[PDB]
């Protein structure tokens, strides 16, 4: 059960989906981008696998920091080598990042599930075998019939709810789009969407991240006369005061922090100063799988709920293992891509969801991603 090897692969996969230069993502034209798979193999020859971007598990985080860790260790020991990870952040000049952190220990997860023939969730205590997902919609853009319109969200939320989500999220707009951001925008938005679904379906807002306290707290009193399940990340989450604030005074949940760095402990001085209504928690945000774990255990014991950000096997994992959580992200979506369609370098979707707006979990071991081995050989870089 030592590991012997950690490796990393580069390559291709044929994708719309860009993202600006604050790191929003937009549909575009269809184009090659650059992915990076982490494997991680021991004595006996089995493997464990994550995604996610090349500059993350570049060569200089490889051997200055993962290496040093994992080879020659039980691979099951999971909490004592994120703990010896967690360790050498701060002496890293900044390059062990969290989510360095979650695709080893994503990597570790999976090959745990796949030693064993185990599901991940199953691994962990499952507590759901499927649930209810919310189709988070992608960030606005200007791109006629796309986003670019609060009525253009309207018709998409539509489309939305025929194809059985039972809730919506509106991710609205931010620069570098010309005149982002706009609160008076982002509430006809919301509005449109609210008109088009009536009030039966859920809808929630993921706007601007940075706006002022008096630009959030107009935003979110517009959002009280249309019954909105939550207010996400409004304000610059590294202001917790802000968030104190803004929470006394509104009506509408706020839900948080998502961004914010401090993985279970900052996450855990959120509830201790009140400064959101709702958790939130994601395996990239607070570095793996065991972290998420925790913060989702941290915030049952307060009677809370914790909202996992983020698509992908990893995420809906630790959904589906516990239970104070209603949802699991699907997205992002835009009207100009199909999700449903998946990605060329895995065989089969992580994430199916039925006609009632249920995610089912794949019945595969470790993280269950169909990993299209043979395409990733072909493209490799
Ligand atoms: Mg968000």
């Amino acid at each position: 059960m030592i590991i012997t090897d950690v490796e990393v692969r580069v390559f291709r996969t044929t994708t719309r989906r860009h993202s600006d230069s604050a790191g929003h993502a937009h549909p575009g034209p269809a184009h090659q981008v650059e992915q990076a798979m982490l494997t991680v193999r021991t004595e006996d020859g089995q493997e464990g696998h994550s995604f996610t971007a090349p500059e993350i598990v570049r060569p200089h985080v490889i051997e200055k920091f993962v290496k040093k860790v994992l080879i020659g260790e039980d691979h099951r020991d999971r909490e004592r080598l994120w703990q010896d990870l967690a360790h050498w952040q701060r002496g890293s000049a900044a390059q062990l990042t969290d989510r360095t952190l979650a695709v080893v220990d994503c990597a570790l997860w999976d090959l745990a599930g796949r030693s064993l023939g185990q599901p991940v969730y199953k691994l962990i205590g499952g507590y759901r075998d499927k649930v209810l997902a919310y189709g988070s919609i992608m960030c606005g853009d200007e791109l006629e019939g796309g986003l670019a319109t609060p009525e253009d969200y309207g018709r998409f939320a539509e489309t939305l709810v025929k194809r059985g989500y039972k809730g919506i999220k509106l991710h609205t707009w931010m620069p570098p789009v010309s005149w982002a951001p706009d609160v008076k925008m982002d509430l006809k938005a919301c509005a449109a969407v609210r008109e088009a679904v009536g009030p039966d379906i859920r809808l929630m807002i993921d706007a601007f991240h940075w706006y002022s306290r008096t630009d959030a707290l107009a935003l979110g009193r517009g959002l009280e006369k249309l019954g909105f399940d939550w207010i996400e990340e409004p304000m610059d989450e590294q202001s917790l005061s802000s968030y104190k604030w803004l929470s006394d005074n509104l009506d509408i949940p706020v839900v948080g922090p998502e961004s914010a760095a401090g993985k279970h402990w900052h996450r855990a001085e959120w509830i201790k100063a009140g400064a959101c209504d709702i958790l939130r928690t994601g395996v990239n945000d607070v570095g793996g799988i065991t972290p998420a774990l925790k913060t989702m255990h941290l915030a049952e014991a307060f009677g809370m709920e914790c909202e996992v950000h983020g698509n992908t096997a990893m995420n809906l994992h630790v959904v589906a293992a516990t239970k104070n959580c209603r949802w699991y992200e699907r997205g992002l979506l835009h009207p100009f891509l199909e999700y449903d369609d998946g990605h060329d370098y895995l065989k089969s979707l992580s994430d199916p969801m039925d006609r009632d707006g249920f995610v089912h979990v794949p019945d595969r071991p470790g993280l269950g991603e169909d990993i299209d081995f043979t395409f990733i050989d072909n493209n490799r870089v």
